[PDB]
């Protein structure tokens, strides 16, 4: 099945998922000089005070921090969005080395990692219905650079030893995703896709300009995870990023001057 290797990685995905060659694929390179400021864009509203994390999962590609999305508890609104989008999960993409790992790039610069907070449009009732719509999802993307530790990340890092291999999960309650946000909510936005199979073209991307800092020790703990299942040959979970895809007929808009 699909992954990140030489034989199953991103250049192969189109054979099982032909939309991989579609008109609105993600990620993309953000050319800061050509993204236009759009004064019609609103501030983003991130309302995570009542978020209810439940569990962390190693799904064999990344790890997912899952939320209770059975009520309007953790919602994204505003920005480029019409209506209300509910948080369902977050996950990261990262590299083998600090010079790579992000999916989006900024003027061809790759960050050490990228965090995706995934939200679905409440007007479609559930996530599975939402991904079938062009405005079904809003993903908040946040770059990670290596420097100072991010204290709000350490609880995630802490737990990774318990979910080393594919299919392992652990209780992960009371985790506050606000501790993963940068100071500014300035952003770029464009229409795109999920960055993993099935690559559905259902996402409004909101990519924050300001990266968060994490320490080398934090990232090094992500790179100790395994893509394999228990008792199978060890293959370190690194370089689980899709490279930039063609922009095609899209505009990237900036919320800031």
């Amino acid at each position: 099945h699909w992954g990140y290797g030489k034989h199953n990685g991103p250049e192969h995905w189109h054979k099982d998922f032909p939309i991989a060659k579609g008109e609105r694929q993600s990620p993309v390179d953000i050319d800061t000089h050509t993204a236009k400021y759009d004064p019609s864009l609103k501030p983003l509203s991130v309302s995570y005070d009542q978020a209810t994390s439940l569990r962390i999962l190693n799904n064999g590609h990344a790890f997912n921090v899952e939320f209770d999305d059975s009520q309007d508890k953790a919602v994204l609104k505003g920005g480029p969005l019409d209506g209300t989008y509910r948080l369902i999960q977050f996950h990261f993409h990262w590299g083998s080395l600090d010079g790579q790992g992000s999916e989006h790039t900024v003027d061809k610069k790759k960050y050490a990692a990228e965090l995706h907070l995934v939200h679905w449009n409440t007007k479609y009732g559930d996530f599975g219905k939402a991904v079938q719509q062009p405005d079904g999802l809003a993903v908040l993307g946040i770059f990670l650079k290596v420097g100072s530790a991010k204290p709000g990340l350490q609880k995630v890092v802490d737990v990774l030893d318990s979910i080393k291999t594919k299919g392992k999960s652990a209780d992960f309650t009371n985790f506050d995703p606000r501790g993963l946000l940068p100071e500014s909510l300035d952003y770029w936005t464009y229409p795109g896709s999920l960055t993993t199979p099935p690559l559905l073209e259902c996402v409004t991307w909101i990519v924050l300009k300001e990266p968060i800092s994490v320490s080398s020790e934090q990232v090094l703990k992500f790179r100790k995870l395994n893509f394999n299942g228990e008792g199978e040959p060890e293959e370190l979970m690194v370089d689980n990023w899709r490279p930039a895809q063609p922009l095609k007929n899209r505009q990237i808009k900036a919320s800031f001057k």
